[PDB]
């Protein structure tokens, strides 16, 4: 769920509030998101948007009413390294790897302030 993305990007960036400072950037990085996007980062919030709209379609994901923002999985934060749990089943799996994903790439790519809560009009 939510919380564990929160603290899968703190694991690649101790630093951060990943619910503040990735929170509303770009065109796609917070709830919804449409148009080309900005940078990268806001490329990885897209891929990342792409794979929750997917996990949608698993069947797994069907039967259960939990939402990709609400479903709790397991995974662990070791030496900064995140690790999905193999006790969890399809569908939580499948989203602990949309979240693993894109941890990794947001701690890849650069971070413009400028695009900090972006006028949704450049989208
Ligand atoms: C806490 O950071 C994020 C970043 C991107 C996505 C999103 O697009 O909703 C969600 C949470
Ligand atoms: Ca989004």
């Amino acid at each position: 769920a939510l919380w564990q993305f929160n603290g899968m990007i703190k694991c690649k960036i101790p630093s951060s509030e990943p619910l503040l400072d990735f929170n509303n950037y770009g065109c796609y990085c917070g709830l919804g998101g449409s148009g080309t996007p900005v940078d990268d980062l806001d490329r990885c919030c897209q891929t990342h948007d792409n794979c929750y709209m997917q996990a949608m379609k698993l069947d797994s994901c069907k039967v259960l009413v939990d939402n990709p923002y609400t479903n709790n999985y397991s995974y662990s934060c070791s030496n900064n390294e995140i690790t999905c749990s193999s006790e969890n089943n399809a569908c939580e799996a499948f989203i602990c790897n949309c979240d693993r994903n894109a941890a990794i790439c947001f701690s890849k790519v650069p971070y413009n302030k400028e695009h900090k809560n972006l006028d949704m009009k450049n989208c």
